[PDB]
């Protein structure tokens, strides 16, 4: 692999804190609910909810580095400003996610394009294509087996909220950068 | 003109497609209502007023082309920046429509500020001007008229939203940034 | 002191001003109530309120000036980027305030910190801490003192809103940039 194992928990770890931020945040406004209580929680998400999305995190920012070009002008700036958009964005989806859909997913959806406007490259935004359909599928799969649901007012595509789709997309791009940064920040001469 | 006919059709077609996003966010959510009834409608528009904002588009568009100095320099990412933060800005306005004036309308001058700074110069904002006035001006007419009203929390303005203005000078502001970007993604040695 | 007197007075002016426009717009919307009846209002706010926070604008954007390295290249552009997402956040945690806290909270962190990412350096970051421990310390003294109050859904910070913290940070970062301003625009040769 391109990262570090260090690198790679970091970015799991970062990944984690994220995710129990934003899951919190939509299991308390009513986003969402979960049915399952036979496994163990952390904070207000199935353990397994964290370890997921750090995963992904780690491999998002592992795929950029084998893609071409992994820019080296990457700084600690850049990272901070779009893990902060994808936290931002991801807790604005549980405060506006009763509203209706249009306004609700265009919102995202500009959020996230201005993130990969900011920070974003062609591979970046591959990066978050990728995830931009395997999140939102892993979740309509879940929901599907009764795992969790989505408020009514939250759950047009397929059972899940439309918004998942820019904001999974917005997340990809941040991950991708995220692993040109690992690279880019180890000391140089 | 110094927009081609293709290019004017494009921003045209832009304008309409996110006027008819935005005018249905306010419209689903209570910002607005029509009372026309007997012209045909393009989703939750009258078929006049996605050509209205597209008009104006290539107009201002068309206009920066005119004011000194168009700025050679404007890229496909800076211009897909700006039309998120209008859309963004606009979806924004129908989700906040119902809360106190001064913090709406001081939310979406923050919004068109920001955007200016980021995208704009001096003719740029000048074309914001002429479209924050003139915006605003044509929709108080058309209240006048009956044609469609406000909220009554987003009236203030001569029976319109006084966020009309704020949000017509970005979306002048981005719309200038557009015609500069017209000619300077045409084909080069 | 760095800054000259008519300096120190327009930054002044501009504290006081964006001061009682979010101010207003907490009062507005419930996000706090005032006790204190004997004192003259500006506004919604007890006259001295906008003193404060003028002073503190100017005091912050001194005490950069006694940091090291100042930029010489801050711009006009830059310093009305950052008043306006210093007063976007402001007026926003008026909007959001009856929120679940965490989302809340979180969504005042990623503004802060995208403000600084675009804005701050490091003694600007240094002011953004002096004043997000001195800012909620002395509202935290001033509600034990019951002249004024939180709404209960907005007081889990010994009393005060929590996003007190990431609010008065962006505005530290701010006035910094403010005081870099004030030097780097004077005439020069
Ligand atoms: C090979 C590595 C493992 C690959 C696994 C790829 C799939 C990861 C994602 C889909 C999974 C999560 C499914 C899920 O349970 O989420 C649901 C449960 O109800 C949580 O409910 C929600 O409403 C929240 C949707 C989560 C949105 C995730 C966005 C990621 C942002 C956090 C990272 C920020 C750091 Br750049
Ligand atoms: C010479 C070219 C023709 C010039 C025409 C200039 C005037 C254009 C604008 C004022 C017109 C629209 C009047 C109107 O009907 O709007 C109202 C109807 O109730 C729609 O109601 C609303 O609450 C929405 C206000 C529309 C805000 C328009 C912002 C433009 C953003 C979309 C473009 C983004 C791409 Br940069
Ligand atoms: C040496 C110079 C004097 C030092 C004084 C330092 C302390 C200043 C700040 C803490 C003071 C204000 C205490 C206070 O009364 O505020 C309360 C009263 O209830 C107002 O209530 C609120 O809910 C509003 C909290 C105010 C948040 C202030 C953020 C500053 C943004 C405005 C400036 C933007 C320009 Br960069
Ligand atoms: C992208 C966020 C991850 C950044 C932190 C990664 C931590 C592991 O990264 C390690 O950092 C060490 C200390 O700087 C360096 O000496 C190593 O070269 C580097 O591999
Ligand atoms: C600002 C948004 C408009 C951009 C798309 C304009 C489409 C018409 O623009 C045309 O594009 C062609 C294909 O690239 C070029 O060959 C022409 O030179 C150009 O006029
Ligand atoms: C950072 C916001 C403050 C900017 C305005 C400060 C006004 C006082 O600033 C003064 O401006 C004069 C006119 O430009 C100059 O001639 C002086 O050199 C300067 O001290
Ligand atoms: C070159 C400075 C970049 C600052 C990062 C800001 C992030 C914004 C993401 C929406
Ligand atoms: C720029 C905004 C485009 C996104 C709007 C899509 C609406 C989703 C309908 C389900
Ligand atoms: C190569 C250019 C990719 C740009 C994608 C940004 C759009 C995201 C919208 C959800
Ligand atoms: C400031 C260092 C350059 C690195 C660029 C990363 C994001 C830019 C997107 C155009
Ligand atoms: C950009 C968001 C995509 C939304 C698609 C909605 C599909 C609905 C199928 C029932
Ligand atoms: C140089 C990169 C510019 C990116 C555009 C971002 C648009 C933000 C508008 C508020
Ligand atoms: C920077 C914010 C200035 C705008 C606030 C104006 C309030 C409008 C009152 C009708
Ligand atoms: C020439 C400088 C123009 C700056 C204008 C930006 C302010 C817009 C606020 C609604
Ligand atoms: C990156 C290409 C330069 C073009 C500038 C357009 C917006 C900048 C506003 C200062
Ligand atoms: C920047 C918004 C301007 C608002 C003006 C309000 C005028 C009210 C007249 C009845
Ligand atoms: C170099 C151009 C900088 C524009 C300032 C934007 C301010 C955003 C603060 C969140
Ligand atoms: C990036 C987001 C971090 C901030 C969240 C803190 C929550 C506050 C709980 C009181
Ligand atoms: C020296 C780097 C400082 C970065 C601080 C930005 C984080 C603010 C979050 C509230
Ligand atoms: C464009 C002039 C340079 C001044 C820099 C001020 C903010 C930058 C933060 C990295
Ligand atoms: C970043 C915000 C800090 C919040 C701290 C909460 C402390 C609660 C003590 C009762």
């Amino acid at each position: 692999m391109r990262l570090r194992i260090s690198e790679a928990v970091v970015l799991f770890l970062l990944g984690a804190v994220a995710a129990l931020i934003g899951d919190h945040s939509h299991v308390v406004t009513g986003t969402t609910v979960y049915h399952t209580d036979a496994v163990p929680f952390v904070w207000s998400s199935p353990f397994w909810f964290p370890i997921l999305v750090g995963a992904a995190t780690a491999s998002l920012a592992e795929l950029r580095l084998h893609l071409p070009a992994p820019r080296d002008g990457v700084t600690a700036r850049q990272a901070l400003g779009g893990v902060a958009a994808v936290v931002g964005t991801y807790v604005t989806t549980a405060l506006v996610h009763a509203f209706p859909v249009v306004p609700v997913t265009a919102l995202v959806c500009a959020a996230a394009a201005i993130t990969w406007c900011v920070l974003g490259d062609g591979p970046g935004a591959a990066c978050g294509v990728v995830i931009a359909v395997i999140g939102p599928a892993v979740e309509i799969a879940l929901v599907q087996l009764g795992v969790f649901a989505y408020h009514p007012d939250s759950d047009g595509l397929f059972g899940v909220a439309p918004f998942l789709a820019p904001l999974y997309f917005a997340f990809g791009v941040v991950a991708a950068l995220l692993g040109e940064l690992a690279v880019a920040r180890r000391p140089q001469l």
